DNA sequence: AAACATTCGTTCACGTGAGTTCCAGTACAAGTCTGGTC
């Protein structure tokens, strides 16, 4: 019910699995996914499963974030 | 001298133009789903 990981690892994670399939090692995935299933929640990894795919459904434009950042 | 007609300022109802609020139609842009191959 309660997750123990930072938005730096996650990146940090992530950037492993990009890297770890641009060099064809599906071991350093399959090590980076476990790693980020047992120290997440289930919302965490419903988000996380969101970005991976690419798609996270908002509602809210693009533009919309960029205006209002600056 | 008395009765009737006309005129006048008033009154009401009804119609038309301009200002304001609300909603539908239109336009454009972004998001989402799909197709095909290498």
């Amino acid at each position: 019910q309660k997750g123990s990981l930072t938005i730096q690892q996650v990146n940090d994670l992530l950037d492993s699995i990009a890297s770890n399939n641009s060099a064809k090692r599906k071991d350093l995935i399959k090590k980076s996914l476990l790693q980020l299933i047992t120290q997440s929640s289930a919302l965490e990894q419903k988000w996380l499963i969101r970005m991976i795919i690419k798609d996270l459904k908002l509602g809210v434009s693009q533009q919309t974030i960029f205006s209002v950042f600056h």
